[PDB]
């Protein structure tokens, strides 16, 4: 689809067997989920951004279905207020920028 | 242009006569400019990244090019890691997100 900028780019993902809502995040280099429950191996990293660093959870080869688009990729769940696609996934789905 | 996101989409932008880099953010609201001087008033704002919450300089009707492209509108002036051009001025040059 072609998603103006008008609003928040939100689209509706599925991820560890649960829908959320994320945003689609072209500034961001990492997937950053609210913090929950993934199956599998972790290990703990630092991210930053406006504001400074948070401590997160990275788990790899996480599948994600983001607007009905499988997607597997690195997914990183701490406290975030906001559900982030980044482009380690939005590359997955084939997405651009246009003007 | 078509901007796939395996790079971050970093353009050239020219502001108060300056070259900078900037980064094409879908997922900001608002347009972040690292320290830098501006012709006007500016006026208080609170705006909450990944880290917490910065105080930054608004400046309105600023005269910016991104990426040969003509906008005037609102810059935050702060610091950041990274210039980010958000939504408000996206919307400007007719940026879309396509997958
Ligand atoms: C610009 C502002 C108005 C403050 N808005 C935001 O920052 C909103 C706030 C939302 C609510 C809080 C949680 C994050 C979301 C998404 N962000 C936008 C979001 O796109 C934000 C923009 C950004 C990019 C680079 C540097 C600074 C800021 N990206 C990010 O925060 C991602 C997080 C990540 N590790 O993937 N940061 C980066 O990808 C990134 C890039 C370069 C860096 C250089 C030095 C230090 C840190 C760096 N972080």
């Amino acid at each position: 689809p072609q998603i103006t900028l008008w609003k928040r780019p939100l689209v509706t993902i599925k991820i560890g067997g649960q829908l959320k809502e994320a945003l689609l995040n072209t500034g961001a280099d990492d997937t950053v989920i609210e913090d929950m429950s993934l199956p599998g191996r972790w290990k703990p990293k630092m991210i930053g951004g406006i504001g400074g660093f948070i401590k997160v959870r990275q788990y790899d080869q996480i599948i994600i279905e983001i607007a009905g688009h499988k997607a597997i990729g690195t997914v990183l769940v701490g406290p975030t207020p906001v559900n982030i696609i980044g482009r380690n996934l939005l590359t997955q789905i084939g997405a651009t920028l246009n003007f």
